[PDB]
């Protein structure tokens, strides 16, 4: 089937508006999303530090963690959609952070081959949860974007109703989820990497 793709901030709120409908989201199971979308970094961060040992978390960021883990439960893609993420060199690791872009702001297309060589047709796992959003335009000056494909069915939840930043038309994802890169890219203007990943549970 297609995956959607959502060509409008009116037609994407509808979507997500529709699917929120039905989640049942406990109080506390918001509240612990709400406070995500405040600082996200505040419950990846530690994620990261523990290697997603839950266990090793303080005691206050596992509860909201063992909570937004749960939210999932609830929270699952009614049909192949298209999310969107933007993102820093950083998320190329300390090898390539400082060597990607080159000093007149394009993509240094020879570093960018060893980007793909560690990176293309692979799996990555992020510690963190992923924060996409249903809508691509806001990326459009970062220097990574990344373009998943996530089928029916799949963990995840449109949140923009709960998050601190309404308007970002959130699509929340778990934590520790594997995603398959599947294409990258340097974009037209030669000062982007574009990413496509697929994700399928």
């Amino acid at each position: 089937d297609t995956f959607t793709e959502f060509t409008n901030v009116e037609e994407a709120k509808k979507w997500g508006n529709a699917q929120y409908k039905k989640y049942g989201l406990s109080k506390p199971e918001q509240e612990a999303i709400k406070f995500y979308t405040r600082d996200a970094s505040k419950i990846n961060g530690p994620l990261r530090a523990n290697q997603g040992n839950e266990n090793g978390l303080p005691a206050d960021i596992l509860q909201k963690v063992k909570l937004i883990d749960q939210s999932f439960s609830k929270m699952k893609m009614p049909q192949n959609i298209i999310l969107f993420r933007g993102d820093d060199p950083a998320y190329l690791g300390p090898e390539f952070q400082d060597k990607i872009l080159n000093k007149d702001g394009t993509i240094n297309k020879t570093v960018f081959e060893q980007v793909k060589a560690k990176f293309l047709k692979k799996d990555r796992t992020e510690y963190g949860y992923i924060s996409t959003s249903l809508m691509s335009a806001q990326f459009g000056g970062r220097p990574i974007v990344t373009k998943f494909k996530v089928t029916n069915g799949s963990k995840g939840g449109y949140i923009d109703p709960i998050s601190y930043f309404p308007g970002q038309l959130e699509v929340l994802l778990p934590r520790n989820n594997s995603y398959y890169i599947s294409d990258m890219q340097i974009s037209p203007n030669n000062r982007q990497i574009m990413i496509t990943a697929m994700i399928f549970k």
